[PDB]
């Protein structure tokens, strides 16, 4: 349980390192710094707005970008999920 | 488990070729080819912004277009919740 | 469980009965005919938009429209994740 | 399971206690008075438009708003899960 949050804080931080990197010269309010990548990386996990908000617009620039956050959903969200019942269960 | 899986991306490409073929030449940057329709119904899937963003303009020209949209965010979001509770189940 | 689809269809069909009264006049696009209603209750059981999209500019002309919408979201959302927990089981 | 409800509640209270505190003189329409609050953070529990309809916003003011949004979400979702599964359970 403590180890499926373990995983989740790296994939959390290198998934904010990589996108800093990625889309952070061209959408400043959302990437970039790690912290304001954290924030809404943390907004695409929770899917508020992920698309039509900030993943199309990041697709005008990166037309691309899906190749990092759709799995990154994928992922995240599955990890949330099998954390919240691991808590559960115990 | 994998079988749940096969059947996801069997009705994901389905739905993405009927989608191109049904709001492709009047909604372009939602379903102007197979690639833009399968993003647009992972959208929709994820339930982003799927009617007040998506399927309300859809219906502005195709009025019926509920009887698509509806039933496959009925069908995707079981079988991803299913599948999710698999790999769970299977680990265990 | 198919007595649980069963309550949760009498409840969206007397929900859609009551909201085409209730904001059927005041909010046509929404609630302005049964079906029409229907559909946007679908949506708001989804959570898309359900607040500032629908409820917000709801309350602006009923301001206690929440005592309907919320307690709707409740019972709703609680019904749909009991029916597809009971499909999985069975 | 009627216990997890009675920590929701308060949970629920207290947050929009504080919430009217911090964020209702510069946000009105949505913290100026703890009814106002109570339904705004019933809507950020849903997660409906919590970023970018909320926080955001509200960040722009008060750039650590975060602080008190985010723990909130994390908490208050985790316990409506909890107490769903838990009725779900004690029916069984
Ligand atoms: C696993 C969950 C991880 C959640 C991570 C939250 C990070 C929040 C990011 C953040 O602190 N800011 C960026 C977003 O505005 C604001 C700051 O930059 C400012 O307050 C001081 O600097
Ligand atoms: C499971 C569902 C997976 C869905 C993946 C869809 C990917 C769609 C896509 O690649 N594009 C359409 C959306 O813009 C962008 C391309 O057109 C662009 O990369 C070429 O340039
Ligand atoms: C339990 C799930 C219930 C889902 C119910 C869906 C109802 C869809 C409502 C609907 O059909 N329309 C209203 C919304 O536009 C369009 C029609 O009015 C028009 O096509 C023919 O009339
Ligand atoms: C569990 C969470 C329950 C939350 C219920 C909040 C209800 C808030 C509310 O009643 N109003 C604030 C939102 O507008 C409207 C009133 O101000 C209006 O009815 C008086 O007129
Ligand atoms: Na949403
Ligand atoms: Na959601």
């Amino acid at each position: 349980v403590g180890s499926v949050a373990a995983l989740l804080t790296v994939v959390f931080y290198i998934a904010a390192v990589m996108a800093t990197n990625l889309y952070g010269a061209t959408f400043p309010e959302w990437f970039g710094d790690l912290s304001k990548s954290l924030y809404t990386l943390f907004q695409v996990m929770t899917l508020d707005s992920w698309s039509m908000g900030i993943v199309r617009p990041v697709m005008n620039v990166h037309p691309n970008a899906w190749v990092f956050f759709i799995p990154f959903i994928m992922l995240t969200t599955f990890t949330v999920l099998n954390l919240f019942i691991g808590i559960i269960v115990d």
